[PDB]
């Protein structure tokens, strides 16, 4: 049940859940994952991409209403990349993310 009275925030109660963020990355491709941060408060959450040589990237943030938040992005190209993410000024215990970016065309 619901009981107590507090109104602090909570950047460890933040999480991230999509294929944006797998292993199974292609450049070029749409990438986009969820950010739960419900139990995390009314903090907003911040992200970046840094690519493997040190590139710069832009992201979208979007709000579900429901508690989470949509991060649409596209990797230009290949490579070890990198999602860092914050929230309230805090660097949340799961970023940065290494994401090692892939080939859109599979070497078989």
């Amino acid at each position: 049940g619901s009981s107590g009275s507090s109104g602090v925030v909570d950047p460890s109660k933040v999480k991230i859940a999509g294929p944006g963020l797998g292993s199974g990355v292609r450049a070029r491709v749409l990438q986009s994952f969820t950010v739960d941060s419900s139990k995390a408060g009314l903090a907003p959450l911040e992200v970046r991409v840094l690519g493997p040589r040190g590139l710069v990237e832009p992201v979208n943030v979007v709000d579900n209403g429901d508690g989470t938040h949509t991060v649409t992005y596209t990797p230009s190209q290949e490579g070890p990349y990198m999602v860092s993410v914050k929230y309230a000024d805090e660097e949340i215990p799961r970023s940065p993310f290494k994401v090692k970016v892939l080939p859109t065309y599979d070497a078989s």
